[PDB]
């Protein structure tokens, strides 16, 4: 719905304790962007985009493309659903 | 290089009159992130990969995928370059 939620759905999917392993900001902060209702910024983007390199067109537009290795969370999740 | 100063690459780009026609953020505010030493928030980046679609790839991550339609201002400048 936006990149602040899409965002959010990625911090929880990594957890924050991976996030705190991989880049330079704190619990503190990524518990505050998290669940407080304010901004989130692109210093969070960096370590999420980082982390999650075929989700990187997702994240910014919510746009997937599949046959260039960009998806998304709901993209793998509905391919696994549908495997099964 | 960072996803804050490719941002302000575009805030140049469209010109912030433009942008403030695109979107809900002020006039201040794009000043602000641009000129301030403050953070940039997903809020401005919203406007900024909604008006520049082919450059969503670029504005997360500094990567294009010519492609798949994902390039850059300078990705198009060598193109034109290179063209002549």
């Amino acid at each position: 719905e936006s990149i602040q939620s899409r965002a959010r759905t990625l911090i929880d999917k990594a957890g924050i304790d991976r996030l705190v392993r991989h880049g330079e900001i704190s619990h503190s902060r990524w518990q505050s962007v998290r669940y407080k209702d304010i901004r989130m910024s692109t210093e969070e983007l960096e370590v999420l985009q980082s982390l999650f390199p075929h989700y990187r067109l997702w994240l910014i537009s919510g746009e997937v493309m599949p046959e260039a290795g960009q998806v998304s969370p709901d993209f793998e999740e509905a391919s696994r659903n549908l495997a099964g």
